[PDB]
């Protein structure tokens, strides 16, 4: 990030806790195929939500 701050798309436990695994599971790397996985998400939606959520030591 840099500047500016929105982030479109809700999120439960559900979606993390499953991205969080899907991304052990194989690997972040391919977000592409990750986001297969969410038919209602996507790899952007993905990977933001994680590098926005699922990204750093404390979950903020």
């Amino acid at each position: 990030g840099s500047s500016g701050s929105s982030g479109k798309v809700k999120w439960t436990h559900e979606e993390d806790e499953q991205l969080r695994a899907l991304v052990r599971q194989f690997g972040q790397q391919d977000w592409k195929f990750l986001a297969s996985h969410f038919p209602n998400r996507t790899d952007q939606q993905c990977q933001y939500r994680w590098l926005r959520v699922l990204s750093g030591p404390s979950s903020g």
